[PDB]
């Protein structure tokens, strides 16, 4: 048995007010009989409606991104802004931001540490591409990313840290990730944390699977020793997200 | 005559729920006797409240950025999302996003083209830096930037285009933008438009001044022939933004 699992919805850059309203209420309707933190990471635009319309005691809201401080940064949203808005959870370092929007390992780490310092619960994303997996660089890449983050934190910080292992290599590539492959990656990350931060931090840490997660595959993913729940992409916009949460029992 | 002026508030990455609420109600309180579009560009997070709480007939809400389409773009907000949210104005290509967030001339142009195609009113920002100006490259840079935008648009598109001339070189630098320098930038711009797009377009086009504007300089800036209002930064978070609106009379 395990730390409290997390079922996190990464809606990404998606939703309409009507589509999202209905999903929120489906989420509200769910009876969750176990301890699980559910999280909905909507676009910035949708944070208001979600905050107001989502009333479920097991759900919190998150941002999908931020910058560290307010000021002369047109188009961007900052941590104190989110904080003032009552958002206390945030996803940082998503593969898409690292790929498209200039988030290097250091930029992500700095954002994580800034969010940790401001009181956020952080879902810090790491993980490797297909090309990196196929060139034998899974451990090099993933451990590099997490080392970059961890050197910006101190022990106390890890209470507020969640690590999402995005198996990007396993999303839309032909390669469907087995529970074993998932487990093998999560084990790698947990051993690293044990060895580098300590076995007590490693035992408390939630490591989320953020490859392709759906209603069908979640339970058998979740059952693996070192999988503590999920950061869900496209399925999180659908009813089966409920079955993903249920799969964390 | 001058076309309808625009008084636009760029809040940049600033505001709390309480601070912004008070500011919005001041804006609601204003009595505006002349024809002017006031626009409030808040952070994505504050769009819901601004929309809900701003009730003034001369005001519209705007975003400070978007990407073209919805999808797997964690952290970003798209044009369709904004549209579904009732947001029909947008500021694109702000100096800060060009400087910090990878927006080349092409990227801005592409965003502007997509927003226009989507039915948005677009405040497209151009302008040179202090050292561009002091190397004698004002006209090179500014006309380069508008050309990159214009080549992706067609004639009928321009009814939805506003140009904001950001006098970046004049904000916090010690260099003083006289009304004469504002006017000659604006004239360069409208000349270009007249000569490259058409004198009819150029006569209808709002070219907003977006160097340092405050309640004290605004009237004198407005009275220049080629200035059609303002994209105000710091002063837009303050009461004197009302005086800036009044100055477009």
């Amino acid at each position: 048995s395990k730390p409290q699992p997390i079922a996190a919805a990464n809606w990404k850059c998606n939703g309409s007010q009507q589509s999202l309203s209905e999903l929120i209420d489906l989420f509200n309707s769910t009876s969750i009989n176990h301890d699980v933190q559910c999280v909905v990471a909507s676009t910035f635009v949708h944070l208001a409606m979600t905050k107001e319309r989502l009333s479920h005691p097991k759900f919190v809201i998150a941002a999908q991104n931020a910058i560290a401080k307010s000021g002369a940064f047109t188009g961007e949203v900052s941590l104190p802004i989110l904080k003032d808005f009552g958002v206390n959870w945030i996803v940082l370092g998503h593969s898409e931001r690292r790929a498209y929007y200039g988030e290097t390992n250091e930029i992500v780490a700095d954002k994580v540490a800034a969010a940790v310092a401001s009181g956020f619960m952080v879902i810090a994303c790491i993980g490797e591409t297909l090309q990196e997996r196929e060139s034998g660089r899974t451990a090099v890449v993933v451990l590099t990313q997490i080392a970059a983050i961890a050197k910006k934190l101190k022990k106390a910080d890890w209470a507020k840290v969640v690590i999402a292992y995005e198996a990007v290599w396993a999303i839309g590539t032909g390669k469907v990730a087995t529970p074993q492959q998932a487990q093998e990656a999560h084990a790698l990350i947990r051993s690293w944390v044990s060895s580098k931060i300590g076995a007590d931090v490693a035992g408390e840490l939630r490591i989320l699977y953020g490859g392709s997660v759906n209603g069908k595959n979640a339970r058998t993913l979740y059952q693996q020793r070192d999988v503590n729940g999920f950061l869900v992409g496209g399925a999180s916009l659908k009813p089966e997200f409920v079955d993903i949460i249920k799969a964390t029992q």
